[PDB]
């Protein structure tokens, strides 16, 4: 097993995955590490099964199907990989906390959001279907390029933006296009 956590990249408490070399820190897996369960498998191991055992899974979809879809468990555990995903690039510790906004020249957003936010929604079962999630994250990053203007820090919304749909794009199987 790796001697570090796959998330955050430091080692401490970690738990080990029984189908991969994979570790994590108890709150940076997610769903949260389980209590007991032996073996444990990981959730990149997790999805892996899921397209083993359905290989089509893998052809191209539509996003507007895919938004549409219920949080059924399987669609549950592609939204928390998806979420993993994000607070795997380092920068994602710029979104993790709830936000505050005092900054000359703009106005904070309406609906403020953040990825431990979302975290929790998931965890709470208030998604229920795909659309919801990618809504709440979505508008993560299009209230922090509102909010920043032409202050280069908005790049830091278009990085992590980018990490998110790279990714939403590979999990849920999205159709490749030009
Ligand atoms: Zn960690
Ligand atoms: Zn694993
Ligand atoms: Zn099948």
């Amino acid at each position: 097993n790796s001697n570090i956590c796959e998330v955050c990249n430091k080692w401490g408490r970690l738990f080990c995955c029984d189908t991969c070399p994979r570790s994590f820190h108890e709150h940076c897996h997610i769903p949260s590490v389980e209590a007991n369960k032996n073996p444990w498998s990981c959730i990149f191991c997790r999805i892996k099964t899921i397209q083993e055992r359905c290989p089509e899974s893998q052809s191209g979809h539509q996003e507007s199907e895919v938004l549409m879809r219920q949080m059924l468990p399987e669609e549950q555990l592609k939204c928390e990989f998806l979420l993993l995903k994000v607070y795997c690039d380092s920068k994602s510790c710029f979104f993790a906390s709830e936000p505050y906004y005092n900054r000359e020249g703009s106005q904070g957003p309406q609906k403020p959001m953040w990825l431990n936010k979302v975290k929790t929604s998931l965890n709470e079962q208030m998604y229920t279907r795909v659309e919801g999630f990618v809504q709440d994250m979505r508008l993560i990053f299009h209230n922090h390029k509102e909010f920043y203007r032409e202050d280069k820090f908005t790049r830091l919304g278009i990085q992590v933006q980018d990490i998110f749909e790279k990714n939403f794009r590979n999990i849920f199987a999205i159709q490749e296009t030009s």
